């Protein structure tokens, strides 16, 4: 049985931004992530109980700088009856920028700033539940960084802010099992 | 030519988790290190000016955690004098465990600790100038993380420990311009 | 592309502005725009990158000079600003300068550099609002001495803005400035 | 046997200044350098003892005006063992030079230097402890504007130790010292 | 596999002293010394676990005479992954008179007024970074004890002297492992 890492953020974008750490620490599967509604998401990686540690420290490090961090835990051999009734995966690049807004309103407002301030591509967004909303865009590293900057000042006069980050190099395990608009297929 | 990248750290250890860090953080070239002794190591990496300066960035707050950073730095358009006169790069996984000591004593006690806690292969020791020495261990993740802390325990009581840090999982381009004992 | 300007009240300080940018990174100066009363504003081009590491490398060396005014970015600009707008995007010897709220002591400066050393007044620039600046050429040991003697002879007649000496200006700033070597 | 006269600088720059005066002042013979580590750099001079010492006196009033001189002197009648067991020698264009205790302040001085003006950057000279020094070449206007340029784009960097210029030096330096100048 | 014995000294004089204590005490072998830049340097001597004790602590005690004793230790049984990977010395008579100066100038003039004082043979210097250097002398201990007094004298008006000694005896093993110009 493998190892089991978790990272619960009350907020879409620091659960990406830890997911991103988690793979680029050690060698960890990035299975999914979990809604649990009210913006609470739980990013969900696995592999050894050596690889998950690091992993989930370095991730929790990094997440801390973004979102609020609510539970952060390893559990080393999960039990058999664990996988078998929860989705914790084992049941038998391009630039990144989000934002994410407690509110449609100042998320469209923020994603209709991006895409006119500099050349990047709004793949669509991501409710993570209680009004959180999180608009994703893809591009150039120096296009989504003047993209999130021009789009968090103009969505600040109109909603709540919750989250700004940017990724410049987004690892090729996030955007298989996030719905990130770069999953190969 | 291509822009250019550089971060500066008296300590062998910071300047590995430095350049570690930026060939993570954006798509940048390591094209090696540079020793102006006295402790003293440039870690050098090269891209374009959006994605050095997005990795340099990245690099100075995971060096910080660990070494002493002297200088980070960024030049968008270096001159062809200064590629052709420097040595910038452009002249026309196992795991990683490092423990510096300012001392050969301190540095050999922590590489006997380290070999003998769990199963890692002890590759070398980097000496970097000014009594300044780095023991490089390389195995699995589970035996790193283990024989780091206990070579850092036993360094301590013999003499001035620097930094200590565990890599679980260095990129591809760590390995192959710095001298870790995993080059092909 | 991108968009990257520099406003300086002086004309001294555009050009050093200018001359900062293109050294910096690889942006191209399109031109300059000249909206009166001595106010000048230095255009260039390129990469959102560049354009912004090359802004800031101009500002900086601006303020040792001239009196900024505005420094912006502009990451796209939509395709109606370049159709309407000078923006560039429309369907070698040192430089000496010497920048003086007055003719009178712009005349003073000008006659005491061609006396100090070998140098060559390509002609005199007028920004607007009594401003005009004094633009001398030649090798680099000339224009040192012969911008050092005008200054001390121009402040004793009128009001000196600005003096700056440019050892090897870019090639991009003689071929979009009036300075005496286009091509 | 001849006369030995030395002067010990705690900074590359400091000690070119100081081999550079002690030729120039009376009939010496610079026999070349001595590096000790951790930024201790000794120039050798053999002559005569008036040569020697006088020239010892007179690159010794020029060290102190760039960096840390450490020891300075004058031994008349060199024991025959003190020959054979020591490195002592028995058994042009303008030179810029800018030292900083850091390689990133000292290639941010380099490339600065190089935009500036027309000058060569010949290379770096490692005199260890993390002293470093970007040696540049060319003509004596130009180079002291490029040590000015690379001297203010390095200070917001690094540590700078000291920044000097040649205009002249002998061609018993260059013959002596790597400095891109050496037949 | 054989004990180790390391005393680390920023000083070569305090080296070569804390060395010919080791060698005289017990029944050790002196391999040589490790040099790691500035200043420091590091003798290394290999027996048993109790003539390595016994040794080292004579080595310190000594060594607190002249220079800076940095790092002691013993390590009772090294592992072979050391040895293998570290110059540990386990891999696959006249007087003497010493002055170091923290100065290559000060450091001629007391080899100069050395050679000149007393009949005393100068066999060379030892540069161990960091701007220190040590001057080596050779011949009988009244000669050799009349040159270093007159050589520190003469040093002190020019530099900055670290350490000055005299070994009448030095043991046999020393001349063999360091460089004291009586190697066979």
């Amino acid at each position: 049985a493998d190892a089991l890492g978790m990272i619960e953020v009350r907020g879409f974008v620091g659960m990406v931004e830890a997911a991103d750490a988690m793979v680029k620490a050690a060698k960890v599967e990035l299975i999914g992530y979990e809604k649990t509604g009210g913006g609470y998401v739980t990013a969900v990686v696995r592999g050894d109980v050596a690889a998950v540690k690091a992993a989930t420290e370095a991730g929790q490090r990094a997440a801390e700088r973004v979102g609020e961090v609510v539970a952060v835990h390893v559990i080393p051999r999960p039990h058999v009856n664990v996988d078998a009734a929860l989705p914790l995966g084992r049941t038998p690049a391009d630039a990144l920028g989000m934002i994410e807004v407690r509110g449609f309103v100042g998320m469209v407002e923020a994603a209709d700033a991006m895409v006119k301030a500099a050349k990047v591509e709004l793949i669509g967004y991501e409710k993570t539940g209680g009004g959180y909303v999180t608009a994703v865009v893809r591009g150039d590293v120096a296009a989504v960084k003047a993209a999130t900057e021009a789009g968090q000042r103009a969505a600040e006069r109109v909603g709540e802010v919750v989250a700004v980050h940017v990724i410049p190099r987004p690892h090729v395990n996030v955007d298989a099992a996030l719905p990130l608009g770069r999953t190969p297929g």
